[PDB]
């Protein structure tokens, strides 16, 4: 098993992963906070005092009250001061023609401001044809979603399967997974773990919880996505630090 | 097998497929417009001119490049009008306690216009939930994603049939599906029907067509929904007017 140093020059590597392991590694970092707020004053200030911690600030730009371009203009500024990427978790699920309309255009222009996006496989291939036709241009990665964290989830066995290999087949653009789990034994490819707290439980929408631990540690996975367990703590910089060193230790613990 | 008129009258109907069903049988309209354009203005054109022809319009909020909530507003009066209900195609597909955001809040308040909406059933019957938490206060209706038009759709099989147990235990939000055909037997709940053209064909990033009559008249689906079909026609009242004849005389024939 390579450090996240030596994964950022593996031959096949994408640039964005790459860029995001350097900064994994000299940071030691793999926490990705879930910016689950709905103020930008609240998303940049979470930004800049966490920026230090995270390699990675997830978005959901859908549920923030008074989006503008130029609020994710600062929010790039921090991201290049700190060194974090930024990851619009939009979750595209549409036919190809579709989805690259809503990526690159509409009021968000996600693909302007987002180093990372997530789709879905359902669609089929077509999802990420269409997607790539905007991002392989503007420089950007995708992950597939593989597994996910809520009780019900229809993501497993050969949907799991189906996830792999249309990322081994687009590896141009798509540059991980939203897994549980290690779901690619390639190297290359990135592990995203949502449904992450140190404390046992779930909410009460189907949401359920693992801990850094059992994630990074036992299932293999690189990164932890923390929303909650964080935003919803007082000192968020102390939450956002005990996750990172979580994160970190249970990483450091597999490669021996 | 009831007419539309009857199943508006079903004990177990839904208000919003009430609606729907009352106003296709007034209008003979199984048509619903996928209005796939970036303008507010070719928008409110089309739903102007279209709407005596429609029972439903369809929207992709995030690929209009001037959305605004006064557009929607201009929407709501043609849509009052002319009668037809506002579908906001935006593919729920995120846990619970993320897509009551994304349904209420945010920039586009979707919730606040859109008669319908739809979801992926792969997170589980928690995107369900909580779509229902803001959307049944709010007295809307939900069609969950059963099938697909999309090469390489892993819709198939133990995936639909989760689709539709998923829409019959949630009856109270849940008015039906978008799937290729008849896939529940009770007929409280919409069919309707995508990837829809009267010549063979499809796109260049997985998009497939078949017919209206292939689709309302063998396979059993309520509505079709016609995008570039009619929108990258020269003449959009009268490709509107041919997609209106094809659908409602395929239901009439299925009828007998
Ligand atoms: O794509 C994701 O990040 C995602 C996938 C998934 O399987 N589960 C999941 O929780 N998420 C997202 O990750 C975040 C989880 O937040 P918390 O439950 O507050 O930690 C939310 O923003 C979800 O939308
Ligand atoms: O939910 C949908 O409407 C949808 C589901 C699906 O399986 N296939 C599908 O094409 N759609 C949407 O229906 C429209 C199809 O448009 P055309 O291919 O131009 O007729 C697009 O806006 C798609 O986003």
């Amino acid at each position: 098993e390579l450090s996240f140093g030596a994964r950022a020059e593996l031959p096949r590597i994408h640039p964005v992963a790459s860029k995001l392991l350097r900064l994994m590694q000299k940071k030691e970092t793999n926490l990705c906070l879930s910016a689950d707020v709905s103020l930008a004053r609240e998303l940049l200030q979470l930004a800049d005092a966490l920026g230090p911690s995270i390699c990675m600030l997830k978005t959901h730009v859908d549920i923030l009250n008074d989006f503008t371009l130029d609020v994710m203009k600062e929010l790039i500024t921090l991201a290049k001061c700190h060194e974090f990427l930024i990851f619009e978790d939009r979750k595209f699920a549409d036919i190809g023609n579709t989805v690259k309309k809503q990526y690159e255009g509409g009021i968000f222009k996600i693909a302007s401001w987002a180093d990372l996006v997530n789709a879905h496989v359902v669609p089929g291939s077509g999802v990420v044809k269409g997607l790539q036709e905007v991002g392989l241009p503007l420089h950007r990665g995708c992950l597939l979603i593989a597994e996910m964290s809520s009780t019900g989830s229809l993501a497993t066995g050969d949907y799991t399967r189906a996830a792999v290999r249309m990322a081994e087949e687009h590896s141009e653009f798509v540059v991980g997974f939203i897994s549980g789990s290690r779901v690619s034994m390639k190297p290359e490819f990135l592990h995203l773990t949502p449904g992450v707290q140190l404390e046992a439980g779930g909410d009460n929408l189907g949401q359920q919880y693992n801990s850094p631990q059992e994630v990074i540690g036992k299932r293999g996975s690189d990164i932890i996505i923390v929303g909650r367990g964080i935003i919803s703590a007082a000192d968020r910089l102390e939450a956002a630090e005990m996750y990172r060193k979580a994160a970190w230790e249970a990483y450091l613990s597999r490669l021996g």
